[PDB]
């Protein structure tokens, strides 16, 4: 009974350990993660004036998302490098008992904060038609919260009880699907009576949103996408997971933000 190695990162780090390659790669990707968020922060601050007053709440929410993301992805970065330490004897990086162990808490918290704000911010750029601001807002915020919370629970049982890991994953996925359903409704109403240039950008937003957000359940499941014998159940699934999460974060926060800025600007022409 391995006791030291909560989550799969730890488990691997206690038993098999991490190649130089895996350790350093994961380090660097996480660093890139928070690097980009800091660049994002400056971008959204610096360009706030490029959109009409009435859209600026979207730029604001982007900046604030960037602040949270910088701070917590930085935390996550340092958490990674501190949780694992080199052993000359075996020539790999192993879970360090004198460190704090790898904690998903940082990222998941980032999600809890950022998800409501990301979902909200589009509603300051598009107009609804038949739907009510408050209804969409409440739907987003609730489902957003539930999705992240259920997932956070699930994540605990990842080593100890896969069956629960997945059932919580599934529950979370149900909330995810509702968010997709609502966001699609929003984008369609947002398209009504704007210029075709604006409808084009909204189309791209939908696709970015759909893809980027779907990366998350991917990275969650990543280590088990090959069986318990198979190839991803390894420091490789760890590498993959942290790569996909990072890609997702950048796309769903920074790029999403950029596109909305671009949408606002076209609405700022007709
Ligand atoms: C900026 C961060 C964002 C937009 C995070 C989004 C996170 C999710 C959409 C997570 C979704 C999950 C599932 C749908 C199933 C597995 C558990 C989660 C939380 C990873
Ligand atoms: C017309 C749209 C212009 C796109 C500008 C995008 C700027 C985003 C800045 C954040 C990404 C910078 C990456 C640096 C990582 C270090
Ligand atoms: C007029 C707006 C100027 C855009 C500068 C973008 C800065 C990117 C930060 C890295
Ligand atoms: C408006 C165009 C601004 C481009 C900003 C490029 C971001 C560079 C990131 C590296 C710092
Ligand atoms: C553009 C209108 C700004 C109103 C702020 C509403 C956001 C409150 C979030 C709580
Ligand atoms: C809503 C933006 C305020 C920042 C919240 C993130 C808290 C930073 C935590 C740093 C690591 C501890
Ligand atoms: C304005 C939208 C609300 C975002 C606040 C962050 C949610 C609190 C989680 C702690
Ligand atoms: C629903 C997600 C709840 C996130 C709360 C976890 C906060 C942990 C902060 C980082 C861990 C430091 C120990
Ligand atoms: C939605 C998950 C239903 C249970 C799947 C069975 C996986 C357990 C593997 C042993
Ligand atoms: C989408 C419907 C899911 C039904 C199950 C709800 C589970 C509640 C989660 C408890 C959180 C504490
Ligand atoms: C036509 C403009 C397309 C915008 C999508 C940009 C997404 C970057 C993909 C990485
Ligand atoms: C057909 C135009 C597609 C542009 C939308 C952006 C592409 C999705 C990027 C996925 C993020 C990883
Ligand atoms: C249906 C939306 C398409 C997104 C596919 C991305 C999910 C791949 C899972 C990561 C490996
Ligand atoms: C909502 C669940 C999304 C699962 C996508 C990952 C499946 C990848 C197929 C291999
Ligand atoms: C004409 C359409 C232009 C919109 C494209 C938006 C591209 C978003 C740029 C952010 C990508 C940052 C990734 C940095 C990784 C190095
Ligand atoms: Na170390």
């Amino acid at each position: 009974t391995q006791e030291l190695g909560a989550n799969f990162e730890n488990f691997i780090g206690a038993t098999e350990g991490f190649s130089e390659i895996a350790y350093q790669f994961t380090s660097h990707i996480l660093t890139l993660g928070y690097a980009v968020m800091l660049a994002g922060l400056l971008y959204f601050i610096l360009t706030i004036k490029n959109v009409d007053k009435k859209f600026q709440m979207s730029n604001i929410l982007s900046a604030v998302v960037m602040v949270s993301a910088f701070l917590l992805l930085y935390a996550q970065a340092q958490n990674w490098t501190s949780s694992f330490t080199f052993n000359e004897e075996v020539g790999r990086y192993f879970l360090d008992p004198s460190g704090d162990l790898f904690n998903n808490g940082y990222r998941y918290l980032n999600w809890l904060i950022d998800v409501p704000m990301l979902l909200f911010q589009i509603l300051f750029v598009v107009s609804l038609t038949t739907s009510k601001f408050s209804s969409v807002r409440n739907q987003f915020w609730f489902s957003g919260a539930m999705m992240i919370i259920t997932g956070y629970i699930g994540q605990f049982y990842e080593v100890s009880n896969l069956t629960a890991f997945l059932v919580w994953g599934a529950i979370s996925s149900a909330f995810f699907f509702h968010i997709l359903w609502v966001m699609k409704k929003v984008i369609n109403e947002g398209k009504e009576g704007i210029s075709p240039a604006g409808q084009k950008i909204l189309s791209n937003i939908w696709i970015l949103f759909l893809i980027s957000w779907t990366l998350y359940p991917g990275a969650y499941l990543m280590p088990y996408l090959t069986g318990v014998d198979g190839f991803l159940y390894s420091e490789d699934g760890v590498m993959a997971r942290q790569l996909v999460y990072t890609i997702a974060d950048v796309s769903a926060k920074v790029i999403y933000g950029v596109l909305l800025g671009n949408l606002a600007i076209t609405l700022s022409n007709k």
